[PDB]
């Protein structure tokens, strides 16, 4: 009865493997009541699957990690499946940790808030009769660390508003106070209440379907007239099962509950000579820390992907209007707390796309006719994951002088809190509507790259613009223009600890000191080039700093270990800050090496958002990329082999009298 | 008889209004050999454009500058010609100065270097005998600066390649001399040749087009399935003349020789408050400064706005497709050296296009059925032009949440100068192909707003994200995540010299301090958002440096005067950057307030490039980008009128599929 095997060892657990999983798991805990939080694949070693893959190595063992709760027991326990020989074989208990808050654990807390005497009292005495309680909504949050709970409850807080229609937007009208939520026993055990009462907004809602709009402004403008994409005669990307080839690239597209896209085994075909590029990229974290210091707001820096997962968020797509064209999707599988398999319709999305010019040169010896120029595709691969009130879009790009770039939108709503009618929101937050304060916060992300850059024995270095250090005037440097890179290769991990730096327009090279190419004579490497680097605004030894370790610096880079992926831990829900584990425990003292070694390098990147009125009540998408681009990988500009789309020679053009 | 006056008073000259000016100039010189260097629309003064405009006030007149050489004078003349009376207004004669080198100044370098004895031997010594001078090209250069000469002669310098074959992309194969020519006198007035001889490279020219490729690398690969975009049903913007209406945006579409693009009078239509936004934005000029101090490398730091002009340069775009959909193209008009017209077709591509999501919020409570998407669409104004080696392809894109964009791509070729075998490229250069070396260099260009922030009278700040300076366990921020925006309203020009700031994510207000927005008390701006901004590598007090002061800051603000267009001055070519004018002049000593007043922002932005062989031996096109975003200048997202493309409501969710006294979430 052991489920089939997939196509390919990084498939995603299919759902007869997540039921043989949690059937196995039921039977290892018999007569024990547990419920399911985790069931995903635990992803073979590094070097098992590279074997594999290159060497004729043995397929590697099919694994589920699970996680699961026991009624009456402190925290969680851990382990693997052996998939083949339906066992447990690896086995854990963490009293004093809090997992990931699934879709259903968040599903659960408006029903307990709208019935708890306490709360229903705070309504009243906010302005909302007790017989309306079918009108106050909350989003569900982790707690994300209260000092006077710990890890010893498994927490949410109730961020709290009020619809006057159930079709409003609600968050014009935050309610002034916090209920914290037992998740387990579904009970409000406390109540930050503040000490100046608010009470409800009696302002209109502010609202944004077409009904709402021409209220507000009279009408809707006449639909435009469209503009059609298509592709009749299809796409030139080819996906067998979850691998994917274009233009060269060959790669696995995979997805699971925390990081939502992992794309692996990257390889660019070069003539016939194929070439890794990356073993693994994917987002590992994320933190989005806001600015106000009034209690109890220092509690809102959820780390969404450790703390409700970027695949358990993720939306379907079909009916999204964000996957136009020729399309390929893949549905994403996960358990429920029962421990059957539920599936997300449509999570990703892969298409292919016109990305404008990809190079041309025309010679002004005969006004230009002479010229060839070639247009550029795009290959895009996509989700979209709501985190409450906001919207995360993110795009892997694959383009066609074999760059990788992450473009990400972001989007949906502001998180608001009340503010009363002569409270003065700044400096931490902005008025973008009568009573609502809509605070300061950053958005930051954690992107794992784990490189094989044209193979094995990797290293990383900052590399810096500087003018010459010799004066103007001198025989070195006469008029004063010299400038030059300044590489310096990280040696030990306290090295790399790095910040990108506008005064030398830093960039960071991924590289193999193994090779050499034989034009330039520098090693083949893939360069980030990433400016939306914000420094980390919370203190030193903040919660917000403690908990996030990694985003203190833009990069990281550590060595390589297997199973090295979540840097503030592997269970992040109510961890203080405290302890060596994650980016803390991989940094160690510092010293370590990784130069010429397996390493992985951690990026932080994102944006610092102080809101606006044109931010709300819907907030129009805010970009963020960086990209990872070929220098020294190739010894020519690879895409010269693609038809151009008008090409003419000088010949040609003479003879064309 | 005059020439009939444009539609708008914005419009650039036509045809007949060209050939005016020029008839009116020549018998003005009545007996003089002339030849015409620019002839182009002298804009109104700002203040009479508006009060037209705005406030009842006369037509300005309409007139037209000129610059002119004369045989056996130095310099040139120019001047201003009033079209309606067809007479000279204004002239006067600037003996030290060299102005835009024009295509047709520039065409002939190439055969006075093949015909050049001098020339000749040097090719012979590289290794390129005297009977192959039809296979030596060149790319004709303004000699940007050479002390040697300074403004005295007409110059350019001639970088000199070889092709074995017509078809050849010759920038594999540089020779290592340097011809100095005399513009006017069509002749080489000197050489400058190196102390250490590269001949020329025995390698295969590194080639790019199909025929090339597959002898090669074997093959081409198949042609790829097409991408195709229609509007079955036109267009949703409506062009009058030059003047564009799109999504509540209206503007003039103006192009000159110098600039190109220029987009004037922007407005927003916010539901029947039409709101001025800038009076004119353009890029004003660059400086594209190569870092080799090797002699005579420094004379690389071309100004292409100043020097050969992005309008002059500028692509024909129908032969691409250069730009791609349901395109309105608009030609260019200049005058040749004679003094007659001569037309670019179409210079201007404009096009809307879809620009992914606009907008987009769903509800967990019921699993995301209560859902609103909207798609965004944009709306290009653009052009290439071809510096030489280079191609700058530059695009002004309107977007629906009330942002104006400015994305360049820059592709072309390297330029490149001769490698010898053991020669080292390094820390300078890379060798991208054998005998090869790509110089480093930086692409600077200064974006020039004349701002009308919702009106007259505004201001300028940097934007500064701070953490609390209270520390961590204080009352004031207990647990250490307080954080602010630190503004910096500039009160005087020295206030203004600022740089981009990664430590501070800095971005920079245009605000006007006269008004409040009703919500959040803030003044109503647009904010630019700008991170390719590099420091200027050449050194205080370098050629690059003085040539273009305006380089040196990511801004600068100064206060409004009329004809304060080109921040390196009005004559670039050959400028050795000492003298108060451009920018220097107009940042003056400092003092000058720039608060709540007519103002001028100059942004200084690009990129540093260390080539590598990916780039070689054409190069895949690389992004520049800025956004000018309002910020408190509307009340609430300006898009949300904008039809969704899909939308459903809860209550419609709820029909569409038919604790506790209350319920909890319906996915509960
Ligand atoms: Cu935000
Ligand atoms: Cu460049």
């Amino acid at each position: 009865a052991a489920p089939a095997r997939p196509a390919h060892p990084l498939d995603p657990l299919s759902t007869a493997e997540i039921k043989a999983a949690t059937n196995t798991v039921k039977s290892y805990f018999a007569g024990k009541k547990i419920s399911f939080n985790t069931v995903t694949l635990r992803e073979p070693a590094r070097k098992a699957y590279i074997q594999w893959k290159e060497q004729g190595g043995p397929l590697p063992p099919r694994l589920a990690y699970y996680v699961i709760l026991e009624a009456g027991k402190p925290g969680v326990k851990e382990g693997l499946v052996d998939l083949a020989s339906l066992s447990v074989i690896e086995t854990r208990a963490l009293e004093t940790v809090q997992p990931i808050l699934t879709v259903e654990d968040l599903c659960s807390t408006e029903e307990v808030i709208r019935n708890d005497p306490a709360v229903i009292e705070q309504c009243v005495l906010s302005g909302i009769p007790a017989n309306e309680m079918h009108k106050v909504y909350c989003d569900p949050w982790t707690i994300g660390y209260d000092e006077r709970w710990g890890t010893g409850k498994r927490l949410q807080q109730a961020l709290v508003y009020y619809r006057s229609d159930e079709d409003d937007s609600q968050y014009s009208h935050p309610l002034d106070f916090c209920p914290i939520v037992d998740t387990e026993e579904k009970k409000v055990i406390f109540i930050d209440i503040p000490n100046r009462r608010r009470k409800v907004s009696k302002h209109k809602h502010a609202n944004f379907y077409p009904k709402h709009m021409i209220e507000k402004v009279g009408a809707m403008r006449p639909e435009a007239p469209p503009i059609n994409v298509t592709q009749p005669e299809g796409v030139s990307f080819k996906m067998t099962g979850n691998v994917m080839e274009w233009s060269n690239f060959k790669f696995h597209i995979g997805f699971n509950y925390r990081e939502g896209i992992v794309l692996s085994d990257v390889s660019y075909n070069d003539h016939g000579n194929v070439r890794p590029i990356f073993h693994r990229i994917s987002l590992s974290e994320m933190i989005v820390p806001y600015g106000s210091p009034e209690f109890p707001h220092q509690r809102k820096h959820a780390l969404d992907i450790g703390e409700y997962g970027a695949g358990y968020m993720t939306n379907p797509l079909s009916l999204g209007c964000d996957c136009k064209g020729v399309i390929h999707y893949l549905d994403a599988h996960f358990s429920d707390r029962a421990g059957d398999p539920i599936t997300v319709k449509n999570a990703v999305c892969i298409h292919e796309e016109d990305d404008g010019l990809l190079f041309k040169h025309s010679d002004f010896r005969d006004n230009f006719a002479t010229s060839l120029v070639t247009r550029a595709t795009k290959l895009v691969v996509s989700q979209i994951f709501t985190a409450a009130n906001y919207e995360y879009c993110l795009y892997w790009v694959f383009m066609q002088d074999g760059a990788i770039r992450l473009d990400i939108r972001l989007t949906g709503i502001l998180n608001t809190y009340i503010l009363g009618d002569d409270e003065e929101a700044g400096p931490w937050g902005t008025r973008v509507y009568p009573n609502v304060n809509a605070h300061n916060h950053q958005h930051l992300f954690s992107l794992r790259i784990d490189p094989r850059i044209d193979g094995d024995g990797n290293s990383a270095a900052a590399c810096d613009a500087k003018s010459s250090p010799y004066p103007l005037g001198s025989p070195e440097n006469m008029y004063g223009n010299a400038f030059y890179s300044e590489k310096t290769t990280f040696k030990t991990v306290k090295d790399s600890l790095t910040n990108y730096e506008s005064a030398t327009g830093r960039s960071w090279d991924i590289f193999n000191p193994n090779k050499v190419n034989p034009y330039s004579g520098k090693p083949p490497s893939y360069k980030l080039v990433s400016t939306q680097c914000p420094p980390l605004l919370a203190k030193e030894g903040s919660l917000v700093a403690k908990r996030a370790p990694w985003a203190s610096h833009s990069v990281n880079v550590v060595p390589y270990k297997d199973n090295r992926l979540y840097p503030s831990g592997d269970h992040v829900p109510q961890w203080s800050g405290d302890g060596v584990r994650g980016m803390r425990e991989w940094i160690g003292d510092g010293s370590e090496n990784i130069d010429n070694t397996d390493i992985l390098f951690f990026h932080t990147f994102g944006i610092t958002h102080f809101p606006a009125p044109e931010d709300f009540p819907l907030m129009p998408a805010e970009p963020i990329t960086l990209m990872l681009r070929p220098r020294h990988f190739f010894t020519e500009n690879p895409g010269l082999d693609i038809q151009p789309s008008y090409a003419m020679t000088t010949s040609e053009a003479k003879r064309a009298v």
